[PDB]
């Protein structure tokens, strides 16, 4: 029972990784505005310019959490397995 | 019983990778206004501009959350199994 | 019973690894004014600009929190596993 | 108000001449520009102007380089005369 | 309010004349540029103007490199002559 | 209130003539710029101006670098004359 692994690769050149995993709340470049240049105005009011309410990731009444997860979050894997089991 | 594995590419160049996941809530280039040039203007009254209400990722009422989950994020992935089981 | 393992790459070139994970809440390039160059404005009352309310990452109510996971984060990872089991 | 008063009222024998040999990479009066004059401009954005990556003059791989070459440069100019007289 | 008075007037012979060999990266009068001239101006986001990145002469991957060369350079410039009076 | 008197009268010969043998990187009257003459601006973010990055004249991976060569550099030059008299 032979079992051989020869990996020798060349990598001419120069790597660049980014930015691999982006979740989550992330809005950008967002403009909101009221009356920007403003002449002449008798009156402004009950202005409501709110961005967002309450902030909560994990929001939980009366629950069970209970998950069984394995992940495996990189920008570059390498993943090997070499396996020769012998039973007589 | 002889298993070679024998990998030895040549990458003649440079690699770039750039967002290889992205998910969630990300709007961008949103743009909301009133009356941006104003000019003799005699009331602005009840003006409502709220982008977002409340923000929850995960928002769970009375719920069992029991997900079993394998998963793998990367930007670049090698997986290589090699099996070679004897058994009598 | 052999089992060979044999890895010699050859990188010829500069890495780079930049923001391998992101999650979270942030928001970015939000921009949120009222009356932002005003001239002769009599009154501005009840003006509302909050940007968020309350921030909590976990907010549990009567909650039972029983998660199992196994997470590897990394930029890059190498994983390698020989197993050779004999058994008589 | 922008007000911009620009001359360039004489040149005389600006670039490149009376020479033996010229090669390579090079341009010459080359403008790129992006809202070169502006006045009342809310927003610029993502804005790529790079002229060029990489410069590389001998880019081999795997390569066997082997030119064999014998080159005279020889010319030969008399009695050049530039002149650029001002009176005022 | 932005008032520019630039004037070049005269200019005799500026480069790259009377040269026997010339090579290799030489770019010349190049001009790049984003709002030369701004005024009230908000925001300005995100501008890339470089130029370049990498400059290598010699980049060889597993290269042989064996060029064989006899090169004269013997030229001959006679009674070159450059006036620039001025006279105010 | 911006202004600005810039001046540039005479130039007589400015550079890379009269040379016998001209090489390698000489890039010459580049200019980069952003925003030059900016007024009342309110925010100037994330902007790039890298000229290069790595400057290697020889990067040679796994290479055999045996260039064999004869060369002989003889220019003559008889008689040159700059003359830039000014009178006021």
């Amino acid at each position: 029972m032979i079992q051989v692994y020869s990996r020798h690769p060349a990598e001419n050149g120069k790597s660049n990784f980014l930015n691999c995993y982006v979740s989550g709340f992330h809005p950008s470049d967002i403009e909101v505005d009221l009356l920007k240049n403003g002449e002449r105005i008798e009156k402004v009011e009950h202005s409501d310019l709110s961005f967002s309410k309450d902030w909560s990731f994990y929001l939980l009444y009366y629950t069970e959490f209970t998950p069984t997860e394995k992940d495996e979050y990189a920008c570059r894997v390498n993943h090997v397995t070499l396996s020769q089991p012998k039973i007589v």
